[PDB]
Parts: C-alpha cells; structure tokens; sequence
C-alpha cells in the first residue's frame, strides 16, 4: 500500500519509470509531477489494469498536494546529458532542481524515502542531505542516490563475457556515480569468475563509461532512458520489499557514510523499515580494487564540497 | 527464445513497448527498427540485466536484417492523433507505413504473427492480410490487430466502479478499435457484475471514447503511449507464452473472422502453438450488446474495404 | 499602426510569421495565442529592435484579453500534414480548431479582419462565416483565406523557367487552396510569358502539387513553414497598408465571392479601408483555364458544403 | 550578390535565419547545411519569391560544397541552454560542433567572414580562431563572435524606458558574451540618455540577464531563437553592406582585440570590404562602466584560455 511520488514524471526516465511502477503490486498511489505533460501521462497511465490510482500534478502551486503522505520519493528530474559533456555539466541545472524539489519533500513528506536519479548523484545527494538538515528534518538513513544502474550494467557485461544470464549474476559497485567513481569489485561476483587483467581493465572501464556510450549512441537526443526506469524500478522495489517487512535485502546507493573519509559513498547496504538497516561496508578487496577506491577519493570528495556549498550559498 | 522484432521502436509507443519486452525472460533476441534514434534505443535497453539479446536497426536498407528468423513482429509504427481527429483521418498515412512493413514481413518473415497496432487497426489489418495475399503467404491464424487496450480500459473502469481489483476483472471486447465499434460485452465480464442501465451506457461510452479522453488530456502531444505500451506488452507476452505450450490463453484480437457477416471482427481468442487455436466468438449476449454489434457493423465493413481497396492500387 | 493577433502562435506556422511581423513597422502592436509556449515566444521576440509591443498569451482564459481591440487577427494554428495525407484528413482537428478560434473573434474582435491560414482553406473560411453568422456579426468583407502562398510559388517557379528576378514577377491563381482547385492564370501573368502546352502543363501541376512537394522533402517534419510565414506576413502587410489608405493594393484570396455559383471563391481583391474593396473577378482566360476552373468548380462546392454542416453539428 | 552559409539551418535559430537571408535582395546564393532536414527546410524556403537560391545539404560528404564560393558563414549550430545553466555549462558539446564546422571553413571558404553564434561565444571564437591557424588561413579581421543581440536587447530596452523608437537608439555593448562579461555602454548611447541611478542599474542587470530571462520565459523549450535570427541576420548584412562598399557600418562584435588584456574582447568595429576596417575600441566611458570592464576581464581570460586549452588537446 505504498504512495510513491515520481518528480520530473513527465521526462524521457519519468514516463517509463512511472509505468514500471504502476504496474508494480507494491504500488496504491502513484502521484506524478512536472512542469508540462503530467495530466496526460496520469491519464494514459491511470487506464493501466492495476491497483495504484494515478493522479498528475502540475506546477509548483500543486507540488504540496502531490507529496503529501508520500512514503517514497523518486526523483528522476533533471537534464540529460549531450555529446561531450560530463555530468558535472549538468551541475547547474540539476542541483537547482533537487534543492527546490527535495526542499519541498522537507515541508510536506519529511518522513518518506528520498530516492534521487538526478545527476550528479556525487553532488545531488549531498545537496538533498543539506536541504533537509536547513529544514532541521535530517535523517541519514532514509535518503538515497541511486546508482542500481550501474550494478545493473556490471552485472549485464559480466554475463555477456561470460556466458551467463545476467539475471542470475550479482556484482557489488562502490564508491560513486561518475567515471573513474565508479568501481565495480569483480572480486565479490556472484557467481565467482575469472579474468585476466588485461579483461578486467577492459570489463571495468566499459562499466565506468557506459553511460557516455550511450550518450554517444543517442547522438544528442540524450542518455540513458529506458534502462534507468528498470534500475530506477529495481531499487524502489527493493526499497519498498524492505518497508513491508521482506529481510536480507541488499542494495548498493550513494549515501551519507562511515566508510571511508568521503562523507558520502556508495556501499552494499542492507534495507529496512526505517531505509538504511545497515551499511554492509566495502568488505575485503583486491589490489586493483583497492587501488581504484584511493584513486576515486579526491573526485568524490570534491563533488560532496561542490553540493555542500551550493546548498550553504542559497 | 522468442525472437521479437518492433517495427517503430523509437516512437511513444514503441520506446517502453520495447523495454517491457527487454524485460520479459520469454525474448531471447529483440531486433529494433525505425527511421530515427534507433540504435540509441537499442544500446540504451542493451544495459538491463535480462537475456534478450537488443540490436537497432535503421532505414528500410536494414529491415531485412531485422526481420530475418522472426517468431514475432510487433507493428507499434504509425502517426498518433492530436485532439479533434478520428483513427480514420490517419489511414492515409499509416496505411501505407503498414504496407510497406508488412510487405517486409511477408518477404523475410513470412512464418512470424504479425502483431498490428498501428491505426486504425479496423483497416491496417486488413491491408497485412491483402499485402501478405500479394506475397502469397496468407496464414489467417497469424495476423493479430492488438485491440488489448480498450480490454485493460474496460477491466480497470469496471474495477474502478464496483472497487475490486482490476487484475482480476476481466471483460471482453468485441468488434473493432474504434468508436462505437468496441463493443464491451460486460454480461460476459468475470466476476459477474450488475449495473442499472444508464450506468451501463456510461460505462460502456467511457470504454469507447476512452482514447479519445486521453488525446484530450494530452492536449496535442500524441495519443495513449504508456498504457498502449503496457497493453502490447501483454499481448505479445500471451502470444509468446501460447508458442511454448502454454494452455488457457484467451485475448481478443481483431482478426479474419467468419463470426459475422464481416470479413474481419475481434472476439476472444484461444491462442496457441499455431497463433489462433480457435475463434471463441461472440457467445451468449444481451439485447444491448447485440443493438451495438448490429450498429457497428456498417462502419467495419467500410473500414475493411476500404482497407483492401488500398492495396489494390499498389 | 495596426494591433495584430497570431493565434497558433508557437506552431511551425506561427513562430516565424510573428516574427517577420514584429520586424515590420506597419505593426505597433503584437498579441501572440496558443495553448502551450506563447510566453517564452513573446520574450524571444519583445527584445527585437522594433516598434511592436508584443505579449504572450497563453490557454483560453487569456484569449479575449489577446483579441481585445484587435484589427487584424491570422489564424496559423492548425495540425500539419504529413507524407500521404491529404488536407481532409486534418478537416476534423482543424475545423475544429478554427471554429473555436473564431467564435472567439465573433466575441471579443468583431470588426477585426480574419485572416486564415488554417488547412483546408476552402473549408475553415465558410467555417468563419457561419460562425460569425451566428454572433449575428458577418462580415464578407473582413473575412479571408490565405491563398497567397500559391501566388508565390507560380511567381517564383515561372521566374525561374524564364531566368527572370521573381519580384517582378505576379501571376494571378484563382479558385481555391487545394490540389485542382489551384488555378494559375498565367495568361494573365506580368511580364507577359509563354510556354509550349506541354511546359505549360507541367508548370501547371508543379504549383498545384507544390505543398505536397514540400511534405515529401520533410519526410514527416511536417509541411511548409517557411514559406508560409512569408505568404501570411506578405497578405497582413498589403491589408494592413490597404487599411492605411495605401491605393492599388490587389491581392488574391479566398473569400464570399458571386463571381461564379461557388458561394467562396478566390480571385484578385482590391484591398481597402473596409478590408476587400472590391472583387476585380476571374477577368480574361484562356480555354485550358476555363477548363480548370469548370474542372476545379465540383471539388469546391463539396468542401464549401462539408465546412458549413460542420458548424450545424455545434 | 552575396553567397551565404548557415551551418546549422535545421535549428531553432537555423530556419528562421535562413528565412530572413533568403528574404533579403543582398543574398543571390544561400547554402544551408545540417545533419538532418534541410533538404525539407531548403525546399520550403526555395518556393519563396526572392532571388536568392536556395540549396539544402546534408551529411559530411555535401558540407564542402555548401561552403565553396561562400562569402559570409553564419553558424548557429549547437545545443541551447536549459533554465539554470550557463552558457559554459554547454562548452564540452558546442566546442567540438564548433571546431568540426570551422574547419571545414578553413578548408573550403577560408576567405569568408566567419560568423560564430554558437555558445560559449567566449570561449568559442577562440576555438575558430586556433582552428584557422592550424590550416594557416587565419585572418582575425574576418572572425566574429555573434554579440548583436545583445546590443539588440541594449537598444530595446533603453528605448522602452525612455518611451523612444527603438530603431533610433544605438547602445554600444562590449566585453563579451556571457553575463557580467556583457558591458553596455549607456554613457555612449546615441541619441544620448540620461537615467537616474536605480534604473541605470536594473538596465544594465537586465542587459545582462536578458538571455537568461528568455531561457526561464521558455521554461525548459530552448533559448532566444527568433530575436537572435534577427540579430544574426541584421549582422550578416550590415557585413555584407560593408562588403559592398558602403561606409560608416558599425557593429560591436568578439573579436581578436588589443584593447585590454584580453587576446579576444567586442567592441565597435567599423566594417569594411576586408571585414574589420577598422577597430574603433572602448572610447571614453563612466567609472561605472570602467568597474564592469575590469571585473568581466578574470572571466574573459578563463573562457579564453578554456577554448585554446580544448584545441591543444586535440
């Protein structure tokens, strides 16, 4: 019986992660928000044969009204990348949107889980952890950048060399959700497999620019869409099993951490009721692996910095 | 290991139609066509973590290569209404969008259903079955107009009114995709449910203007996408899974048909192993739904010939 | 200094008209209407250089304050075609779109002048009249179809087979704004020209086929725009100095014409302070263009009839 | 008698630009140039009664000859801003788009003026100039960094707090292209103002904002595209008057500069049959306008140094 609110519904990830979620049995209310095109995605969705009664909101005024008794947030809002860019292009936009979006979450659902796709997840969350902590309403556990989707394709490019379903292959992803960030530990896959370094520096960088490639693919009409709804999806699901009660779920997200000295990191964590039961932490690594997370430090910490400040100058 | 192809995949439609399917452990290959943006969808839902095998594909050089070894071919293609049009205003040119796919079809994929959703369906479809005719492959048990969405609006609209779960609500619709064409035989609507009559003229009003409704709400930017998506979704799903023995599969469809005096009509079909396993037809009905049917008539017989007639002047 | 509406503002149409006329200093005063991103149109165009006031006007609650004190109002707003349609497939959305549009003038701008691009003209300007009609505010001589675009096109392809600078060129086209009905009178034509039957002939065909030829070259991007932005500012800019008391100002155009049994036709107009000053009529033809025009008379009084029984159906 | 290019004519800004060249008796030949539609958008424009000819090109293989001959090339290629970004924010996409067309121009019409729109136009120019090198044509009195519409904003919104005819007021506007960079000199403008200190201040902020302003106005739908079809037009001309002989055409533009510190800086620049005649500098200006000059220098230089630094990787 969850009410999950989708802010920035009506874009090229909204639209296909509200449909993911209306037709998810995990779902009662399915409240939309945009600026343009809400009340039609609501309509177009609201024919669908499941139980989540849609309604679609549209502009500020109306932003209140849609959050209210929200149990989760997701936030896929936000520009999309072009040719070229790095995410951090995307720094000015993209951060103005969370801290006004995640600012009213703070005033109206205070409570519910805040799930934010906005990139860059390295800024965006910082900045939605500070929003709230202005708003004296701070809770680490409960606040999420969703990086699911590079688990996803870790797990999709292992298979594919391999030879295995991807359904069936589980790859941990640490650290951030930004290029060299980004660190798949091969060394913890399920099933175990084998490469040599010469694969496994190929394995990784490809996880690590999949994004870009994309990008690429798309020639300027964006990024990746379509497979962040699924990710998107995945990890509001996950989220909701553990509200419900379900245990031994295991998701890694890029939040407020103990793990290392960035204050901020993206580990395994065990869900619950209240969002974050446990942070399952990095766990025993290889030399490459270990080698990558001293490496991704300096960036990291610089995003945090970035977010933190944008926030503290408003 | 279906082998899916969708033949508009860059479209409103054809976007999450194909992340639906990318989802789907029935598709082992899904081969992706259109004029535009194609291989971009294609890298995108390349990244999600099932076993389907994604491939773009791009210009009518490349819609062999698509189609070749082709279990199923889903034809979301098609110009979508803006307020203030009917189906009919869009057979010019989405006649000759479907003739010219279908041809294909019947050249490299002779063997495959041949899933039709472009509108209006009252038409298109007829033109796949004269197209296919003129290639000499005609297989009427083969060749479905997806009417599955006007099934899921009238299951979730009974569901809405009597407040159970539409999941489990299940109506046929008979007759065509258009207007007073589609027919919902709520006597046959399992569970049984009652309705005063005027309540039933409204419901049965809302069933058939209900893509109407959503163009409105829309206001110029397209047609039904998400629920259009869902609803293809599921009926290629029903198809695929009839293919590998599943027994008890019933959807209606708008297919060659010899339960009236209309050469092509929709009833609730069985589906199986060969496509069509039999026509379940119209069964047992009310006096109102037979007034419909008898009204509906003329329109779909005009929309049949002229459906035919388009072919031949190719 | 002439206040001029643009409803349909945002279009293709739309957006490049007001611009050309915000360039002009015939215009002291510019309200632009549409249901979506007339504002961010109107701020675009308010920093030009010029005269004109403009404002943005968005959804029909601001439409009478877009009308309010208006002397001339162009309609652009109207659904494109694409490859394979024909300008009666958009009869529906835009007969429906001008007849609200103009009710609106009828109600807010009486005495304005009308002018109306949208498609297909020999339909939506006997929509105009009835719909004035019946705010008992009719007047024939303030109510135009935009034909001009046809003069143009034979102007510059009769240049350009005779090596001449099209601004010297004029050739006359009577009759309508559709396929046959387009009737170049290029015996008429200044300079004097002449051309074998066959040249003649093809010529001929080239500006009645001229839209469809743009459709082709845009391949699904719609219809002209471009050009028609010229041909709509060319006819608000000759009206607007005929309504300035500028002398000898003729232009074409489909309006309440007794120059034959069609009830609309489209001849050269004396323009004027009271908008058509007088009809100046077919004039001398040749017998290949009396032909056409008998050809042609059928075709008209068919979409002269549809326009009208679609406002009897309001 | 003057040849055109517009490297990125499909666009926002593209088709309306070509529009008002192609309406103009200085062009005789007009090239457009896009990687999608233009052969549509050229046919469109080519129907238009004026003398220029219009040809559409399309893909690597034809941008060579839509350049050759080419007297003047416009490029307002390139992706436009989003609400709450800057100009730079777009560097990493435009700069390559930038640096692959002006090469071209280096090959194919080294001689021609080189009309840069496309932003960062602070760090773009620099981009087209180190480009020129590289092939050994670079000429810095033919390479102009679009500013134009800024002075189109100074004269309108001066001429709107004055209550004057906005085609009397000329603004000189220098520095560059990108907020506190854009220094209009009110002191210098003709005819001469006097404005109390208030309003001299929201001016000269709105001068400065203004582009910002129509990116929030458009909300999400792009940035000025009809007012900078304008500014770029007017541009072309008046170097094209100037190329004809015409004396006493000034224009500010960004340009190769030793006025301040900065390699590149805009100023007015008397125009002549080589292009730049003439540079005519600062002139003398307010302590005010002093302080703007020396806090637009730090960002100039970075935005300068940004563009050489991306050449040198290359």
């Amino acid at each position: 019986n969850a009410k999950v609110a989708v802010l920035g519904a009506s874009g090229g990830i909204g639209q296909p992660l509200s449909l993911l979620l209306k037709n998810s049995p995990l779902v009662s209310r399915l409240t939309l928000y945009d600026i343009a095109h809400t009340p039609g995605v609501a309509a177009d969705l609201s024919h669908i044969e499941t139980k989540a009664a849609v309604k679609g909101y549209l502009g500020p005024e109306q932003l209140p009204d849609c959050l209210k008794g929200c149990d989760v947030v997701v936030i896929p809002a936000g520009v999309p990348r072009k040719p070229g860019m790095t995410r951090d292009d995307l720094f000015n936009t993209n951060a103005t949107i969370v801290a006004t979006l995640t600012a009213a979450c703070a005033q109206h659902c205070p409570e519910a889980m805040i799930c934010v796709i906005a990139n860059p997840v390295n800024s965006t969350i910082p900045i939605t952890a500070e929003v709230f902590k202005k708003h004296g309403v701070y809770n680490p556990n409960k606040i999420f950048g969703v990086t699911t989707l590079d688990i996803v394709r870790a797990n999709t490019f292992v298979a594919e060399l391999k030879g295995l379903d991807p359904a069936r292959v589980n790859v941990p992803v640490i650290g951030g959700h930004a290029g060299k960030t980004i660190i798949p530990l091969i060394s913890q896959c399920t099933p175990k497999v084998d490469f040599p370094q010469d694969q496994l520096t190929a394995l990784t960088g490809r996880i690590q620019e999949a994004g870009t490639e994309v990008v690429k693919a798309k020639a300027g009409a964006g990024s990746a869409t379509l497979s962040m709804a699924y990710a998107g999806a995945r990890f509001v699901f996950s989220l909701v099993d553990a509200m419900n009660g379900k245990e031994g779920v295991v998701e890694c997200s890029f939040v407020k951490s103990q793990e290392t000295e960035c204050t901020y990191f993206s580990t395994p964590l065990l869900l619950g009721k209240k969002g974050i039961e446990k942070n399952l932490g990095i766990g025993k690594v290889s030399s490459f692996e270990e080698k990558m997370i001293s490496d991704a430090i300096p960036e990291l910490k610089a995003s945090i910095k970035k977010g933190e400040d944008f926030v503290k100058t408003l």
